[PDB]
């Protein structure tokens, strides 16, 4: 039996801005009310209960580039 | 038995812009309510339960290339 | 037996803007309520229960490019 | 038995604009309100119960490239 | 036995757009109210139950090539 | 037994524009009421049960190029 | 045994415009009411329960091509 | 048995920007009340229960790149 | 039997800017409040209970390459 | 048996930057309070229960770089 | 039996900027109160029950590089 | 010369009810436009230009007495 | 000259109910526009331009008694 | 010259309810739109320029009694 | 000449109610939008000009008595 | 020349309740927006220009008693 | 010349409540936006220009009586 | 000539209340913008321009009597 | 000439009260901007420019009697 | 000429409370924004710009009395 | 000439409570800027630019009498 | 001439408290800016320009008597 | 010419507490910036530029009488 696995990428995820400019976030704080119990959390579980988060991401270039190579017998 | 496995690529995920300008975000706080009494979570669950979030995302060039190789026998 | 995979892939996701310009995003805060008793969640179940979201994605260029290969035997 | 698999792919998914503009969002915040007893979820299964949300999508330049190469013994 | 799989694509799906211009969304807050008592959820079910969502979608260039190559034994 | 496959495609989607212009988006909020008991949803079943949603979709070059290659043995 | 697979395409989807122009979409909102008390969804269902949306999709250019090339043994 | 795996990559994920700009977030501080009694957290469980959380993320040059190989007898 | 593993990897992730520019973050202190009884935590679980928290992530450059390479028998 | 493990990485995360320029970070500090009864920790739990604080990260140049080699018999 | 183990690696992890300029971080204190009764810590379990912290990191070039070499019989 | 004036008035408006019960008012709402260039009004005019109202009176007990005594030399 | 005015009034306008009930009042928001260029108001003129009310008045007993007594000379 | 003038006035306006009970008033919000170039208001004008407005007066016990006595020479 | 006024009045204006009960006031924020050039406003006048108000107006016993005791000569 | 004015009253505007109940007023943020140039008032002009205001008045008994005694020579 | 002035009042305006009960004000925050450029205010004018308030005015007992007695020669 | 003024008063605004009882006011933060250029105020002009106010104002016994006696020559 | 001024007054403002009770006033903080160039206040001008204030004025009994007395010649 | 003021006042401004209880005042800080050039103040003018202010007035016992005796020849 | 000036007052201003109780004021900092260039003040003019204040004001026994006695010759 | 001034006054401002209680007054700093150029005052002018002060006035018996007694010829 | 002037005044300001209570102030320092260049003050003028300050003013008995006696010819 023979296998071979060559996989050829040659990928160029540019990005070119001038300027961004005059970016403005300004949120009004609202209210955020959460009412439980119990909570019984297991085996790959992430939780968000109750949040009031505001963010302004502003990466000048933003570019991700994901291969997952798999192989298995 | 015989495999060949030789995939080629060659791709420019190209991204110009002069000048994004002036962006705004002004929101206005709401109100949230959320009454439970008993969670269960298991096996890769992920939960947002009660949220008031503002996000401002202006990525300058925003290109996302994926790619997923696989092979089994 | 033989097997041959030799997929070429040769593509420009081309993006050119010369400028956005003003956007705005002034949301009015709205009223959300959520009433349960019991929750019980398993094996890649993803939930979002009460959210008041509000979101400005202004990215220059937008591109994202999807290949899955796959082989099995 | 032979096998062979050579797609050729050469694809431009080209966008041009001048400028976008003034692009304004003003929603007004309503009311949403859910009332449930007992939820049970399993087996990839993504739920959104009860939601205000305002999302201002304006990316320069949107392009969007899915291939999905298999192959099967 | 033999099989060759050469598909040859040679594609522009060009966008070419002046100015889009001034574009408003201002919609008015209505309401929405859902009431139920037992929900049971499996074997990829997504749902959407109670939303009030706003969305205004301006990308200067949208264009999404969808090519599925499939070959089976 | 021999196979053959060689589809040539060459197309051009081409979208040409000056200026889409003034576009207004104004609804008024309606009222929405949803009563159930009991759901059970199984096997890629996708539900949207209450909704009050507004949607300004205005791509500068709107365009989505679907081929869908198939081969079985 | 000999079998031959060359379909040759050629198309161009043009779309030419001068400006849109001043598009207006003011609504009023209305009134809905869903009553049920069992749902039992299986199999490739997808159902849309209780909606008062507007939509108002102004894309500069809209073309879709659809090709669907099958071959079977 | 014979085994080869050599996969080649060559990427260049650049990012190019003149000058960001005058960046402002000013968030107007809500209220968060969350309400338990009982939490039993267990394997790989990451949970954010109350939070008011502004974030100002603003990098020059945002690219990440992820490879994932993977091989298994 | 016999293993091979070359894969070669060239990768450049690069990010230039001229200048970030100003930059303000100017958060107003809301109000959290978070109750329980009885915390019970056990098995890579990482918890945060109650936050208010506000960070000004301003990299000059801001590149993370990930390679994950794996080999089993 | 035989086993060869060569992998060979060549990459260069470079991070270019003329002046980040004035940066601001004026928070208003906020109220935080949690309340509970016991707290029972076990096997890798981190937690952070009460907290209120400011992070003002400005590295001039930031890349990080991960890689993973394992190999298991 | 035999085992090679020869990854090579050569990168080049830079950071060149030219004035970081004036940064300033001027927090409001807060409040923070916390209450409970009884703790029980143990096996590799870190907590942070109460703090008030402003951190101004600013390094003049940040760059992290982590290898994890493994082997295994 | 002599004037008498003695009107003597004894009425009961009497209004007994069991019990109203259950009153619904669902309007759809609809859409008015007006449009004029000059208004000019004088000397006790009112006047309600455009409107969309909707009223529920439903006070129990309703009843209104009258009476305007006179009188001139 | 002699002049009396002895007017006598007794009059009892009761209201008894029981209870009144539910009363539900959930209208649907419509649109108003008014477009007009010059107002000139004088000499007690009350207008209402634009307008879309909601009102539910539910007095529990309504009763009114106008009595205007007059007397010249 | 003689005048009298007494008027006699014994008037009860009552008001009996048992309970008023489940008083609902959900409207949904409209849009309305007033647009004017100049206004000239004089001499005791009341105006309500654009206005969407929701009331739910509800007094438990309503009587308005009015008696305007006058006498002129 | 003589002039008398005894205007005698004995008035019980009575509010009798058991328990008004669960009233609920949940209206959907709509939009307003007003658009003039000039105002000139003199001698008693008030105006509302734009307004999206919410009132819930619910006293426990409401009445109004009003008496206007005039005499000239 | 002789006056006399000698009114008598004795009223009683009474108000019983026995409990008001469950009074919620729950509002969805709607939007408000106003355009002018010019604006000149005088001579007891009360104006109230761009609101969006809310007001729950539930006093336990209400009850407002007017008299307006007058005499001109 | 003779005058006499002796108005007699004996008014009760009593107020009687068992208790108000449990009254929620829970407003949604919307968003209000004036533009103007001259302002020109003389001889008693009250402006209220721009407001989001909220008011939750429960007072037990609420009785104002006024008596305006006026006498000229 | 002669004058008397001898108004007699003899009134109780009485104000029984057993208990208010749980008043509860959570408003959402929204948001205010006022622009202007030039103020000219004079002669008794109270204004109140930008304004994001709340008021519970919860007074155990509301009552206010006035009165204004004049007498002019 | 004779003048007499005698009003008596024997006036009981009561306010009783059994107890408030629980009052909770939770605002959320929103965001205020005012603009202007040029202010001219003169001769008993009071304003308020620009502010959040929030007052929970909660007096135990809560009465204001007020008489003006006036007499000129 | 004679002239006499014997003005007899004798009021009791009672008020009595059991206990007022539990008040809580829990605002969260919002963001307030004031720009002008030129002020100019004068003849009795009391001005606040810009204002983030909370007050707890709770006084057991409020009542205020106000007498303005007047007199001039 | 003769001027008699006799005024009797004779008022008790009460004010009894048990006990006021848990009296809570937590407020949230904000913030506030104001922005000005020249100020110019006289003539009994009280201001206040820029203030964040907290005043939690519970005096047991809330009581103020103010008498202005006047005469002019 | 003769002139007679004796205004007798005999008042009992009461205020009697069981006992205050547990006060509590925990704000949270905030921040405040403020920027001038120059300033002029002048005859009579109080200013606090920046200010962030937290006062906690609790008086046992809180009584202001204020009389004003003024004779001019 | 004759003048008297014999104020009568017995007044009893009581002030009765039995004890005032646990009273706590703990609140967090903020920060102020204030920025001026010149200041001119004349002719009766105190100021209070840039404060921080927190005052505890618990004074069991808070009583002040003020009398302002005046005569002038
Ligand atoms: F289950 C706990 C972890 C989940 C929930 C929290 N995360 C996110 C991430 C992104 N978004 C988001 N929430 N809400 C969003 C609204 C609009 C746009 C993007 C949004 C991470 C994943
Ligand atoms: F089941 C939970 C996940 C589902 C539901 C939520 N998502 C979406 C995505 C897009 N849209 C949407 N909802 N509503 C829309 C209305 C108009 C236009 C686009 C819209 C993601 C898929
Ligand atoms: F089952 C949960 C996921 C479903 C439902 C929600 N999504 C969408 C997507 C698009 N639209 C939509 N809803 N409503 C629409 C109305 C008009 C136009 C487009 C619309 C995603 C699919
Ligand atoms: F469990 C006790 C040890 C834990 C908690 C404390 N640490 C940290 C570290 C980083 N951050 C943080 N906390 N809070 C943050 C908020 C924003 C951004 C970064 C932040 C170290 C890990
Ligand atoms: F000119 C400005 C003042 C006018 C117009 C506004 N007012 C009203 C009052 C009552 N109604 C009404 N309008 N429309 C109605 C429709 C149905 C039933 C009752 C209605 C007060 C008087
Ligand atoms: F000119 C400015 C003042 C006018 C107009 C506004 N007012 C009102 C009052 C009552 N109603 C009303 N408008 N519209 C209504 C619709 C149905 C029922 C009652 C209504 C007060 C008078
Ligand atoms: F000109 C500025 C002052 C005017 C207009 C505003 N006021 C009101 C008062 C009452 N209502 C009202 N408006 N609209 C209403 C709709 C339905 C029912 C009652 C209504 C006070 C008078
Ligand atoms: F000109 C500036 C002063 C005017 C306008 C503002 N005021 C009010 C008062 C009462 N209402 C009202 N507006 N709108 C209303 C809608 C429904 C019911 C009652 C209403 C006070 C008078
Ligand atoms: F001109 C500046 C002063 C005016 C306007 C502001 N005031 C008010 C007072 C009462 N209300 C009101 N506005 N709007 C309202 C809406 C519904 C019900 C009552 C309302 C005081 C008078
Ligand atoms: F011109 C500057 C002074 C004016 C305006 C501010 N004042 C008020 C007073 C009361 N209210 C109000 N505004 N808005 C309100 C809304 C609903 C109910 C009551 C309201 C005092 C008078
Ligand atoms: F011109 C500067 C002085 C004016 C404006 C500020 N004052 C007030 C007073 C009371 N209220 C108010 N504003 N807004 C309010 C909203 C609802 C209820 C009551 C309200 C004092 C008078
Ligand atoms: F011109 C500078 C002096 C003026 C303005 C500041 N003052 C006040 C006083 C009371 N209130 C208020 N402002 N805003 C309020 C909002 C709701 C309720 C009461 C309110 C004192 C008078
Ligand atoms: F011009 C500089 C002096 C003026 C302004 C400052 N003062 C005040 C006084 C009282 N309040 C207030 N401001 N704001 C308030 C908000 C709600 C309730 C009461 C309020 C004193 C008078
Ligand atoms: F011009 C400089 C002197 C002025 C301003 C400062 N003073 C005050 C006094 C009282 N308050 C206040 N400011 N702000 C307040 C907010 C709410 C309640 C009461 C308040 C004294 C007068
Ligand atoms: F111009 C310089 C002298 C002025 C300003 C400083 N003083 C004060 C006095 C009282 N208060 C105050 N400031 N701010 C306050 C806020 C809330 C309550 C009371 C307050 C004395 C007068
Ligand atoms: F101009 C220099 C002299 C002035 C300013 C300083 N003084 C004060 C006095 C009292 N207070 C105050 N400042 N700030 C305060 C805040 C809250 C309550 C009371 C306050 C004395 C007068």
């Amino acid at each position: 039996v023979q296998i071979v696995y060559k996989p050829v990428d040659l990928s160029k995820v540019t990005s070119k801005c001038g300027s961004l400019g005059n970016i403005h976030h300004k949120p009004g704080g609202g209210q955020v009310e959460v009412k439980s119990e119990k909570l019984d959390f297991k085996d790959r579980v992430q939780s968000k209960i109750g949040s009031l988060d505001n963010i302004t991401h502003v990466p000048g270039g933003g570019n991700k580039k994901i291969e997952t190579h798999k192989l298995t017998f």
